């Protein structure tokens, strides 16, 4: 069953990425070229140019995200070719680097060996190449609390936190044959942070905030063409509510509203003054005015939302069938003032696509 | 098909609704009575305690509804006897002024005899009681846009509107046998209104804008137990956000932000100074603030969330499976501020309930 679902999706995948990129002739001979090898070998190897184009079309898919108008821009680097633990610690180094471009961040993508038979060659433990570490003992609550299991992970391998709110967590992965994960320290040179600061209210650097540049998710499958490339990290900007709405905002999370409200000068009292809905605005103004001061990349909801928008008229004028997740398209704050909101969207998975996969710790 | 359609409803329907009320034992006698009245009859008709109880089911399983947790103090008004138009206006100013109460919202339902075979007794225009007209004429726009298509169907029928931006619609509903609707002027005397004035920011009273107090809701059919109750407007008292986040502030309402920004001082040039957020936040603080001030019933969004969470605690712990629709129980602002935006919810459509009915013009 395993060689059939594969050839399938070898079938639909070179067919629709061919006819997309003009090379509709060339199907006919490569996907004989793909039936041998999948008989002999029982997989087969994508060239540079169907890789490039099926992470591509991978983002053009995922239903969740705001901002895919920019899809076809991807910076897609293929490290197929990885075979030591030194590899892959300075292709994921390089691939910081070059996404984080000063501050000017590229979108970028960066493809290691995909699965065998299910068997991973490189197993990536970390959520973000780039977070921060979480601790709970006792009561004592420190960092970021979505960290907590893999910072306790982290610390059964020797390495220990300095149990400040914001400690980078170091890279953390496992090698094919190899039973524990070798994990290395982040070079803080590489590293972009930006401190939070408000446009008008000077107290609010006494909450003495900050968030890392450039969110680099490194636990998600991509998948093309029947190819399980379970290690590819990839990242964009960030949208402001991610950080100023829900990252610093949300109770399970750094939970700053009260500590927000105070500095900004109005009372934490009553649910009729709205001061939850006003400590949201003024930290997540903030959040946008800190990255721009500090020449960092980053979007406003509404400005993506409406790059958006042009994805789904790009969408419709290039005839492909606009797919996703209303639940997550909505942006957290003032949802009703962008028009996906208004309108509704068709949930169905399209593949090359980012799954989810199980988490090797927990 | 019919009866046959009409007899499962109603064995449902009166062994759920005996159960809750402790009635079990005459169900058996009930059915067997009910059953032979649609036999000879071709309908049947419920007693006050089902027709009561069944409204209140009906409340407690809309899935799209925040105020739920109330649902059983639901004031149900038995109007099943009306035969005159005249009647049926008085009905509904009686419906006006028992919920109004002063001020002191009573959430109330006035139930009119239900469709006989699909055939409508009473049919009701409005979409809510009280609600202001619209006008499109030319480039120009006035009032309501909402109500635009409501305002030329009465305007057909020798009504004349002032044209200002708050004209109250009069009522119009059309009587089984007639061929056009009749309409009759809201007694000003019946109608509260409230002017929207800001805590703090004196000049937000140079929008000179206002809303009404109660919400009631006149165009939704009421369906219990197999019988089909066209016209039964209800009413509870608005969530501010109905009212600061839409009605104000869609484009395709009477979109306010610009205007809103400009008294509260703050520039609507860029989006990343996310002036349409702190302008939606403002407004929404003014609208709770004149109500209240008003001494005229209304929640915020967070209370009225922490109310529906008492609602999943008192479903769960009564046996009773809970269903609700996320997309439109989040409020449209500060909806990961609510354990609802973090919970997912079971659509699925529970009888008795209300449901959508075609309009009887356009
Ligand atoms: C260029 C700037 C980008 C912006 C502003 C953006 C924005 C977003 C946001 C706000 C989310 C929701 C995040 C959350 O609520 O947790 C999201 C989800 C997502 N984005 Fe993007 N994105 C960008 C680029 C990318 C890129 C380059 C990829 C991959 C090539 C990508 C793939 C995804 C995926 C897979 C999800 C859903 C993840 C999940 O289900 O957990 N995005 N995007
Ligand atoms: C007591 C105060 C109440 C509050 C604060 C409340 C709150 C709300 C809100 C905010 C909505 C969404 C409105 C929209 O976005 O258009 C809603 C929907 C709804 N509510 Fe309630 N509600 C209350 C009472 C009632 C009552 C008394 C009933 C009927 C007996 C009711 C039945 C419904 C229904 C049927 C909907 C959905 C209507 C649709 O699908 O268009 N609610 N409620
Ligand atoms: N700005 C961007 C760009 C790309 C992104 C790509 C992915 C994401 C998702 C980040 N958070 C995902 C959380 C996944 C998850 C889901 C359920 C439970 C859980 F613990 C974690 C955010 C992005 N933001
Ligand atoms: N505060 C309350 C209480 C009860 C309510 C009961 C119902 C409602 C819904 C009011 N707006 C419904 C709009 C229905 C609709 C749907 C699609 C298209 C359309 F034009 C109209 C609001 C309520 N608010
Ligand atoms: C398509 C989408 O379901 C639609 O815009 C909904 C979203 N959720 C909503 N939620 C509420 N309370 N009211 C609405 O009118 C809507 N509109
Ligand atoms: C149950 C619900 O789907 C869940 O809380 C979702 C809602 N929408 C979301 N949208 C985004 N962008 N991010 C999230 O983490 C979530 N959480
Ligand atoms: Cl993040
Ligand atoms: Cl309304």
């Amino acid at each position: 069953e395993e060689k059939e679902i594969l050839w399938n999706e070898a079938k639909a995948f070179i067919a629709a990425c061919y006819q997309e990129l003009g090379k509709a002739a060339e199907v006919k001979d490569r996907l004989a070229d793909i039936k041998s090898e999948i008989d002999l070998t029982g997989s087969y190897v994508h060239t540079k140019e169907e890789l490039e184009h099926g992470a591509k079309m991978a983002w053009r898919n995922s239903n969740r995200c705001i901002g895919r108008l920019f899809w076809n821009s991807l910076n897609v680097i293929d490290r197929r070719d990885v075979r030591t633990k030194e590899e892959v610690r300075d292709a994921l180094f390089h691939h910081i680097e070059t996404a984080t471009n000063n501050g000017k961040i590229r979108p970028t993508i960066t493809i290691f060996p995909p699965e065998e038979k299910g068997e991973k060659q490189v197993e990536i433990w970390n959520h973000q190449l780039i977070r921060y570490a979480g601790y709970e003992s006792d009561g004592e609550r420190i960092g970021d609390p979505a960290s907590c299991s893999l910072t306790a992970a982290c610390e059964e391998l020797g390495w220990r936190g300095e149990r400040t709110d914001f400690d980078l967590l170091p890279l953390i992965f496992r090698m094919k044959g190899d039973e524990q994960p070798v994990w290395y320290e982040l070079p803080r040179s590489l590293v972009i942070e930006v401190p939070i600061t408000h446009p008008d209210i000077e107290a609010f650097s006494d909450l003495e905030l900050k968030w890392y540049g450039v969110p680099i998710i490194s636990d998600m499958k991509l998948e093309v063409g029947g190819i399980h490339y379970n290690a590819a990290p990839f990242n964009g900007w960030y949208m402001g509510t991610e950080i100023g709405a829900r990252n610093l905002a949300d109770e399970k999370r750094y939970d700053k509203l009260k500590k927000v409200a105070s500095v900004i000068g109005i009372a934490a009292d009553y649910n009729t003054d709205l001061w939850k809905d006003q400590a949201l605005v003024e930290l997540n103004k903030a959040v946008l005015h800190s990255y721009k001061k500090q020449g960092v990349s980053i979007v406003d909801h509404h400005t993506a939302a409406s790059q958006f928008k042009r994805f789904e008229e790009q969408a419709e004028e290039a005839g492909r069938k606009l797919t996703g997740d209303w639940t997550w398209l909505i942006p957290p704050i003032s949802p009703a003032a962008t028009h996906i909101f208004h309108r509704s969207y068709d949930n169905s998975i399209v593949k090359p696509n980012y799954f989810y996969q199980d988490k090797p710790y927990e």
